[PDB]
């Protein structure tokens, strides 16, 4: 069971009611084929993102290497036109570039000002959202949230997860995407939402030995293909071509739950955040009995914990 | 997994406390002056010099309760503990206990010097600690194959064996994970043939080992998980001593057994954390307890 590999279920024909009634219940990844997505799905060739999208300046990340760190932040961010990015992650090589001739290009698209909006596909796209029909997968009232995703071939983007269930819409190109059950985290050496777990194909063992018990569900996407991603799922994607992503974030809890000024969907629901900042109190009283003592303490707490908090 | 506790003979009061103590292990220590009593405990001298005194006595054991509390006269205990006794409360192989306590109970802790005074004369404890971080003195007199369940206890400990053999086994307090942990006694009655069947885990626990002889003197530093089972008869005294600053501990405590203060709170409040972690649907509770107890591991575990 440890260090399995799973496909991600695929299903085709799936309806409204099936999915939300039946599927979407289930709490686990899926992916979904020749739901009719719009046109968007044979138009937006990179000429006509450029064009119908264009000069819309976005943020961007420039990387000069596959692998994307943040342990060693091996990339910058920067600016650039929405055309321009397009057609620059398009390319192999740049005649003009940020840092180098092969760096990667990577677009997560962000509301008009990060502080205070959610990225909106329909309000900031509002041409391109024309060619895009939402699965509708999910009561309206719980939206959140609709984001680009444009990269270059090759590029690695980390693992992470997120606070608000999702629908990855692949438009154009091919994309790889491993998941790991939320229940995985232990295995994962998590800094945040993210994992240091870098390489997940062919892991350092001798810094990360636990990752080996990582069960992973992968699967690759096609142009038309929509995967669903459960609150709380890690996943790591890599643009195995170049291609157009647009995910869907929405709330799978009440609305009160979550944190307002999280616009990105990482922030933990209050309660979670809030349990946490009372843990870390306990962790300080505790904290200067001498270590022998702390530590005999320490884990008594996680087995109490593991036992009426664990399902 | 199955390890000897290491036997030293001639450590002077010195070398224990610089260099043996603070290495927080286990060491019994053959050879101590203990005084005449080593000597002249006998089943004879001891019913006469105690006295009458009315004691509390307890009768492989369950804490599940296959024991009873009883109280008999000193001589007449011991008497029947060197015993198959004509005279019991429950059978004719009635086993017989002895764990000393302060007048009240509730309110004092148990203490050689106070409660058996002519006796406390014939034995000179070992000089291993202050006189401010004494805590308690205690009587131990069991019967012989008594099978005294696993506990650890939260003050530093001298099991001093004065008469007869005793085995007894310990653990890492690390190893709390594998012991099934009912507050501060372990739910694996016997220690030697365990059934896996119903606890998997008490095979990941390396047991620690050793015998007291008439004279050893067996150190268990605070939270050491201890198994006691007397081979023949005999007599123990152990005295336990504050290794933290007084004010660290519980002052209900009149066993040295109740969690630090500092312990007792922080898993309060942790109960509270709990409490709200636990509105969330349970799979959303069940990550970030997962969270949590990476985050503790990380920041507190050695
Ligand atoms: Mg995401």
């Amino acid at each position: 069971m440890a260090g399995q590999h799973l496909p991600v279920p695929r299903l085709e024909g799936v309806s409204r009611e099936q999915f939300m009634q039946h599927l979407y219940p289930q709490r686990k990844p899926l992916v979904l084929e020749g739901i009719d997505l719009g046109p968007c799905t044979s138009k937006w060739t990179v000429d006509y993102l450029s064009q119908v999208g264009g000069k819309k300046e976005v943020k961007i990340h420039v990387a000069a290497v596959a692998q994307m760190d943040f342990i060693s932040k091996n990339f910058v961010y920067r600016t650039l036109p929405f055309d321009q990015l397009v057609q620059r992650a398009a390319e192999e090589k740049h005649k003009e570039f940020f840092v180098s001739e092969d760096e990667k290009y990577y677009l997560r698209s962000l509301g008009e000002d990060p502080r205070k909006d959610v990225a909106d596909i329909r309000k900031q796209f509002p041409l391109l959202k024309g060619d895009i029909k939402f699965p509708e997968f999910f009561k309206e009232e719980q939206f959140f949230s609709s984001v680009f995703r444009i990269s270059s071939p090759g590029l690695q983007l980390w693992t992470h997860y997120d606070v608000m269930d999702n629908l990855l819409i692949q438009v154009t190109g091919k994309k790889r995407v491993v998941l790991f059950s939320p229940r995985d985290a232990q295995y994962l050496y998590l800094k945040g939402t993210k994992s240091e777990v870098l390489n997940i194909d062919n892991p350092d063992l001798a810094k990360y030995p636990l990752f080996s018990k990582a069960r992973r569900y992968e699967c690759s996407l096609e142009a038309g293909d929509v995967l669903f991603i459960p609150a709380l799922w890690f996943h790591n994607v890599i643009s195995e071509e170049f291609g157009v992503g647009v995910n869907i974030f929405w709330k799978h809890l009440p609305s009160e739950c979550y944190d307002k000024t999280d616009t990105y969907g990482n922030k933990d629901p209050t309660a979670a955040s809030r349990a946490a900042q009372i843990l870390d109190r306990a962790l300080k009283t505790l904290a200067e009995l001498p270590e022998e003592y702390r530590d005999f303490y320490a884990r008594r707490m996680v087995l109490h914990i593991q036992d009426k908090a664990y399902s």
